[PDB]
């Protein structure tokens, strides 16, 4: 027989959950059984292995219940949840050389251990933290590395931000570029039209070493379900929301050194936005954003730790003008796809910065409003959105929802990932 | 039920054997079943797990069939032989920062994966390449680190050699010294009288933190069995030895910048001995040793790669006056022990430099001849041995052997480690 | 021709000045000409080199006009100020492996280049980030290294802190310990009794290798002048002090994961101390303390960026009951010294935590109050100050100012460093 | 005023001379004054600063006198020869990560301290050991970094050779590619048409980021002269050359992992091609090459530290019918340039492999023969050289001489780079 294993090496997703990488792992586990079936159809009996850095129960986003949840879920299926030694306190999911080198080593170890017992292995690594893994496996693992195919994904150091990546990130992502060009067993999995281009043109990665791992949402997941107006108003009851004004909603991880989500840009623009109350739902409490909203005399509603139930209500409420997405250069952000789909019938429309994957998601103006990353441009964009006729708005809202169907459907795209990996397994050997 | 695991982390011993670390592993496996028994009596159901850096089939000392034999030994006994990722080509078993950090991460990964399925673990770390394993486990293992006891052995960087150790070596041993002092779950396991005192005052390791892992041999193993006169000459025959002349023998690994066996000392000293032929059997052919043999034009037999069949025959021939161990800072050499035991009845007696553990092996003169590490004192020693009468020689031969029996037996010394280990498992929860 | 250089490798002091290390450099420069004359009496002409990492202008404590004042000061005595490349972005004066390694390389470069132009060097190195410097000069600097004497000072990795020191800090401080025992040209510079003893016993460092660099304050500086009661009040008037209440004062750098100043302990004790007003002049503003004070409902006053003229005023007021010093493990804090000296006439008495150099500073209870590091012990400590008779208070006050004169005069103490260095330089050829 | 500085960071060239890098530094300092005068005519007083690792006096290639000559040469001219801290003992001029990071850090420091006292600096970085100088200066230097143009040359890790480079090499050559794409103050100095092409299709480096540093030989140096056939056999004398009648010379270095020189194909096709008489060489005696020699049946001379005076003559005698250079992919080999120039009246005709910069040297067949790597191809090429036509090999011998004159003049090419660099110092403020 042939027994197949996906090794998912992810910096978050079981113990800790804050962003898209954790959400990718969550989407992964829900689609698992179906993918297993699909692959069985293609001759492979497939097991799932998950590797995530060991975390201190004190880390932002820790949740032991989730951990057990994921561990039990993979175990019943025949897979493992494994916590990998990084060489850190466990109190963060990122670092510099010593954190990357350790986590890569144990990541590569888990890939080879799994390959001893399997017939083939597809090792999906993500983030600069795991980027040295294909080079570590292909350089040293002999007969067992001939069983492994690498797909590396979620971020390569680029020149598309003002903040220059750390030497540690520059080095690890250059390592994986080298190995993608050097080993036919090592591919990049691009997540977006923007990174397939950028990684080809910054790192000289040939077309045959680029596999599709395109960002997507599982549209029919319950958390995206459409809501009646009674439940919408019930759900935002205790959000502290004003009774007057329309909303521009934003949410995500707090911008911190290194990644500039664009929240301050909405706050700057609310100064010249007379009917507009920004609602910024950040993951952790953000004392800094509050300091701005007061320095600008802007009456912002600042939330933290919101469930998606409340965020889904806000986006669906007829009081909500737009959801803004203002990141400096998102490689493959999925929050807009959720907005476009949760607001199928009612609520927000998307305002999307003109950088990273955002223009692709809003179809360059067709399914949403694109804006330059200046306060005046964001203020302009909101006015633009307000000036839309209800005939205009209803076909922009439809066009957005149609796109999430066509391009951003998680089961379609993870099948696109699985299918390419499996097909490539039958040509490298 | 409380399942115990010994995790053995060793730089060689399955894929590759050249020195005493690999002899440790070989002795360990051959003794495993009798340790199951002792530990069974103390209520522990013990299991052996072995971790060795991944090696390229092209490396010095590789052997695919030893590796398959060790792998099966452990697997039949419910344990595991695990090849470990380092950040290397796998062609050598040592390195700089990069090799030490990857191996210590993956060794720590293997300790933690093993605590996941066992009730306690004693992790025996060996050499600077695994010196960081205690802190990697004791900083991030959380509750899994709470069921692990660390014994780090086979070297701490010292100032007893000419070669100043690598900045990587100083870091790794400096790290494990720190953790030995900081955590009641991390101990240095000393391998000799000399090492136990030296590390104690070099690193301020408190006596409670020192554990016995004293070097020793399995005296009643076949390879040390005694030989008929007839059989001795059959083996001596094919090595090309001079028809006349007394023999002084040395064997071990080729000298290299980190380790100075005294091979050069014998050749320099050789001219001052009239009718002595030096026989020097190093692991791999030594072109450099030939050159002082031609400089002093001393008559010498330079063998490479001998089986212990032929080595034993040499150490037992009446044509052999002494075996020489002239290492500069041997921490815990077992070759003298092998010599004092392979020759309880006939043949060589041992010449030991007065540095490292050798004075302890010879009982400071009472079981051998101690010499300074100069070309002159070595000859003085050869001479002294010459002038021993059968009253003094037979007496010196017995003392040495009794000494092995009482201080350097493996079964007793590995149970001292095992007993010390288990005792320390209690007293820490 | 005997030209002598002191090379000062300090993590702050010229571009950036937040804490005691920067206090050191300032004291060094002011004492320079007085010191130069002392060394002129003893046969050397002296020159000062200062080596400080490169710093981005948007950084905590970055004063462009101080860098210029330091640069001109040194160059006018034929000296130099040099900024050193670390492999960092210049925003903070700290890091991990990458930071310590680059800074020590470029620091070791600055010593050797100086040793090319001078006949003798004393190279006084700063924190963990400069600890690799001795082994870097002495392993590779040949004849130039033979002209250098190293004094390493300001804190090693210890087990006196709940925060387990960073692998970078363990590895680096292990390294200089090795080199202290390896070369008579490498010495450790102790700054307190605590430091000395601790090093000797934890790091196994011989008494021959300990050189005095005991922390101290230049008590004739005008910034320690006794303030006249009209002048305290006018200075105090801006701070927002309540009209009632008696003050317990504190000031220093904001606490951070590396280092624990007890600011949150004083707020905790005030929960049991009605009428006591904590006055915590922190370096940057501390939102965390304000949230704490709000939660505990204690009437603390939280200042930031306070000048020492204003701090001196609080310390001298009759309204101020004590100054508190509550650091987890202060190696050689001069801040207690600053209090005991400024309040020689009138004002606070010192409450000192029983760890680090603090008990020695208050002479084990004969010069201030010594307390454990708990909320309740600290609240207890305040009372014992309050119940001291005005009689006993005058006795304490005079003793503390006596002790600064005897034990913590800066000028006497650097002389003691200089003489120890010159002596050691003579001794080793 | 405006003083310009060329800081040359080279792994060898003054203290140690073993390879083409040392040759580049040798030719450089000879043309210093011929560039000092040129650069004045563009308005710059230029100073030359040379940086090199601290070497141990016992290292291969060490010469205390060469280092004293270079130091004084530069000092005479207002420059410096600076020895650079690396994190090794200095016995090798290479390493993995300690070495590259420390060497690049002190290199960047050297550039920056030169940038401080100059108005503009052209920092020419050497191989992977200095690849990180460009980015350590452009991230932390700040103001002084805006006065520096970085030209990194002599090798980027690529995929042409069978050899996979070290992770340390990949990381540093990844780092410099990143800064080269990112900063207009960072350029790669290309040494061949082949290297310029390769760096763009492997590192996505645009030609706009290149500057010429094209590999060249100093034609007018006395060693390159033609001389008498009397001198031919006087310089043949003192060398044990069997006189079969003719030769196919292939001098070079070891054919080992990383640097295959292709001697094997020759040996093979030759011993097979009727009546051809191969000869070879080395730089230090190659015993495995001696092995290959004893292995087949054709003459081979083990040339050991043979001066340039001897080796030129070997190529020029009418016995030599051909010289072959069959490297793996030599990025910018200068020896075929040495062959074509030396045998311009009397000597050999150059045979080149079709890999690396070699087809550029021999003008794609007009000025030499170009042959695929395989030994049946090597036979076919040496077939068209023992067969030599008057209107053919007089016309190609003169093509080869004209090629070195047109493309590979060292005086021409360092001028090209200096002008290119000064030009690009404009266009960046
Ligand atoms: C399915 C999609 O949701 C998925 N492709 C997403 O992956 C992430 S990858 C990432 N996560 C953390 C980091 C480290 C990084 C950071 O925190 O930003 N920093 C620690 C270095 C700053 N990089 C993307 O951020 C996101 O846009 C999106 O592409
Ligand atoms: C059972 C006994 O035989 C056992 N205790 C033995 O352990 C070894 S420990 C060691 N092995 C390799 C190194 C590194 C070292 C090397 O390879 O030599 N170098 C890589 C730095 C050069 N250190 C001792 O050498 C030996 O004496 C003896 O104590
Ligand atoms: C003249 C005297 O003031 C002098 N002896 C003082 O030196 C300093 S040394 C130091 N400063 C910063 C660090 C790094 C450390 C930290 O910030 O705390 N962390 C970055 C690792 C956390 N170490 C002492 O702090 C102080 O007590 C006192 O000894
Ligand atoms: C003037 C010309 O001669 C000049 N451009 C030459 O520069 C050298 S650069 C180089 N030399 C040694 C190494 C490292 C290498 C080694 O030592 O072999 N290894 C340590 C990585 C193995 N890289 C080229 O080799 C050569 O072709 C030629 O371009
Ligand atoms: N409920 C909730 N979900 C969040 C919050 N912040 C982020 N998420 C989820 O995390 C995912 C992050 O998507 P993405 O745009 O890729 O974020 P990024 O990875 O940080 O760039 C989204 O699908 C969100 O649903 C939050 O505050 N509350
Ligand atoms: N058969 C054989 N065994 C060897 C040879 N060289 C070393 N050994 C074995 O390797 C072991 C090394 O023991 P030890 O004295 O500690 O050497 P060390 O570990 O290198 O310091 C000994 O038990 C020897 O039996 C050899 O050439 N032949
Ligand atoms: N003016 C002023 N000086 C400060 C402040 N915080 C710290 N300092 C100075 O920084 C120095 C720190 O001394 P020390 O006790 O060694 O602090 P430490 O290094 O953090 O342990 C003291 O001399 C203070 O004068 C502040 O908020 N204002
Ligand atoms: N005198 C002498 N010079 C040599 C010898 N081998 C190489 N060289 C010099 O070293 C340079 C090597 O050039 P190159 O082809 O680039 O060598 P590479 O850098 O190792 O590829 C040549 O210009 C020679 O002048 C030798 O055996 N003797």
């Amino acid at each position: 027989g042939r027994a197949l294993a996906f090794v998912w090496l992810m910096v978050e997703g079981a113990q800790v959950a804050a962003g898209g990488v954790a959400g990718y792992v969550r989407n992964l586990l829900d689609e698992q059984d179906a993918l297993r079936d699909h692959l069985a159809e293609r001759g492979w009996s497939v097991e799932f292995v998950l590797g995530e850095p060991f975390y201190d129960p004190g880390a932002p986003g820790y949740d032991e219940e989730r951990w057990r949840r994921v561990r039990e879920h993979l175990a019943a299926r025949g897979g493992r949840a494994v916590r990998l030694v990084s060489d850190s306190d466990g109190l963060d999911g990122w670092g510099e050389e010593r954190f990357f080198h350790a986590l890569s080593a144990t990541g590569a170890q888990l890939v080879l251990d799994t390959a001893e017992r399997c017939d083939a292995v597809v090792a999906v690594s993500g983030t600069s933290a795991f980027a040295r893994v294909p080079g570590m496996v292909q350089r040293q693992g002999g007969e067992l590395a001939a069983k492994v195919l690498h797909v590396h994904t979620f971020g390569l150091a680029t020149h598309d931000t003002a903040h220059v990546p750390s030497p540690a990130e520059i080095a690890a992502d250059g390592d994986v570029a080298f190995w993608t060009r050097q080993s036919d067993r090592v591919s990049v999995g691009y997540i977006s039209r923007y990174t397939a281009e950028l990684y080809a043109r910054t790192y000289a990665i040939p077309a045959a070493a680029l596999l599709p791992n395109r960002s997507a949402i599982p549209r029919h997941a319950p958390r995206f379900g459409v809501l009646t107006e009674e439940r919408i108003n019930e759900r935002i009851a205790g959000l502290g929301l004003p009774a007057e004004g329309e909303f521009v909603v934003m949410w995500g991880r707090n911008s911190a050194p290194g990644l500039d989500k664009g929240y301050h840009l909405l706050l700057e623009a609310a100064r010249d936005l007379p009917g507009v109350v920004p609602v910024i739902a950040t993951r952790r409490p953000d004392p800094g954003l509050r300091r701005l909203a007061d320095r600008y005399a802007v009456p912002a509603v600042l939330l933290d730790d919101q469930p998606f139930t409340h965020l889904s209500a806000l986006l669906q409420s007829p009081r909500t003008l737009a959801a803004a997405f203002l990141g400096e250069a998102e490689p493959g952000a999925v929050s807009p796809m959720e907005a476009m789909w949760v607001a199928r019938e009612s609520g927000a429309l998307v305002i999307a910065a003109d950088t990273g994957n955002l223009p692709e998601v809003v179809d360059d103006g067709a399914a949403g409003i694109v804006t330059r990353r200046t306060a005046a441009d964001v203020a302009d964009a909101v006015r633009r959105v307000r000036k839309l006729t209800a005939d205009e708005r209803r076909r922009m809202r439809a066009a957005a929802a149609a796109r999430v169907r066509a391009r951003f459907d998680f089961a379609a795209n993870v099948r696109e990932l699985a299918d390419a990996a499996v097909d490539r397994l039958a040509e490298v050997s």
